[PDB]
């Protein structure tokens, strides 16, 4: 997150980390067993880590649940990054408390103008690289159909939208991938991709999470 600040200690509870080792990848936990992040996150031998703030540090409200399986979406195109979503299952149910809650899904989409609130932890620098200990938040707000797609001529999908600020400053970026775009109570975005990192007339792409509902759903009930 560049432009940002620091959230504060557990104050998005439904923001995971994913771990193989070290953070690769955000995520959000949509329900004890579920966790929705992005297609281009997927790996083997992922461990989701809940409560999290500090991630090099065990602060004492974390917990450590290794992944039994992963969905990456059956659409998904890694060289357009269409249909950027997946679904990982925990090996064990979480034990939600009030720093480990489910973020619900949204049952309608958001309009353009809407605030929402991006975390992660990811590179802070637009020109150059720091990756913080402890997560970062940024409110923004989602932006036109029409100047996402002239920042990204023929690229965008109906399966995505911008947010963020056309000036710069303030953007979501690398290590952030997966996180969580929260507006009105309602998970409507994935930190999916984007140019470079808070550059002028480059805002950030997310998955547009209203238009999987239905696919989300039914195959959670399903595995
Ligand atoms: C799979 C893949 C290949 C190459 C680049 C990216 C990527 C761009 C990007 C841009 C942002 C951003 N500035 N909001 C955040 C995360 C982002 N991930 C992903
Ligand atoms: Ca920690």
């Amino acid at each position: 997150i560049v432009g940002g600040y620091t959230c504060g200690a557990n104050t998005v509870p439904y923001q995971v980390s994913l771990n193989s080792g070290y953070h690769f990848c955000g995520g959000s936990l949509i329900n004890s067993q579920w966790v929705v992040s992005a297609a281009h996150c997927y790996k083997s031998g992922i461990q989701v880590r809940l409560g999290e703030d500090n991630i090099n540090v065990v602060e004492g409200n974390e917990q450590f649940i290794s992944a039994s399986k992963s969905i990456v979406h059956p659409s998904y195109n890694s060289n357009t990054l269409n249909n950027d979503i997946m679904l990982i299952k925990l090996k064990s149910a979480a034990s939600l408390n009030s720093r480990v809650a489910s973020i619900s899904l949204p049952t309608s989409c958001a309009s353009a103008g809407t605030q929402c609130l991006i975390s992660g932890w990811g590179n802070t620098k637009s020109s150059g690289t720091s990756y913080p200990d402890v997560l970062k938040c940024l409110k923004a707000p989602i932006l036109s159909d029409s100047s996402c797609k002239s920042a990204y001529p023929g690229q965008i999908t109906s399966n995505m939208f911008c947010a963020g600020y056309l000036e710069g400053g303030k953007d979501s970026c690398q290590g952030d991938s997966g996180g969580p775009v929260v507006c009105s109570g309602k998970l409507q975005g994935i930190v999916s991709w984007g140019s470079g990192c808070a550059q002028k007339n480059k805002p950030g792409v997310y998955t547009k999470v209203c238009n999987y509902v239905s696919w989300i759903k039914q195959t959670i009930a399903s595995n």
